[PDB]
RNA sequence: UUUUUUUUUUUUUUUUUUUUUUUUUUUUUUUUUUUUUUUUUUUUUUUUUUUUUUUUUUUUUUUUUUUUUUUUUUUUUUUUUUUU
């Protein structure tokens, strides 16, 4: 459900939203994993 | 035709209970660390006219039957007798 809502804000904030980081977006805050441990920690498994 | 029966007799106020006694702020975490150009191939080579047959020969008038012969009037019964 947070990644949904994720995915939203993403197409929310506009042509800005890859680079959220080099401009140091507080937005970008919520979209570090920590608010969604598990899933990630799942996707990093995967991942790996 | 008709012959019975066909008023009434109890009871019918009330007696409880009905306030309250707990809890009810807070103590975590919450940036990032990879990768992300390309390396082949990519014209064509065959074949592709034609050769047969394709008139006709039979039959195809007719021969029977086809009027008629019966029957076809009628002959019974057909008021009433209780009760109410």
């Amino acid at each position: 459900n947070t990644i949904k809502g994720l995915m939203l804000l993403y197409r929310e904030i506009g042509p800005r939203a890859p680079y959220m980081v080099l401009l140091e977006e507080s937005i970008q805050t919520k979209f570090a994993p920590g608010g969604y441990p598990l899933l990630w920690s799942f996707a990093m498994g995967v991942a790996t």
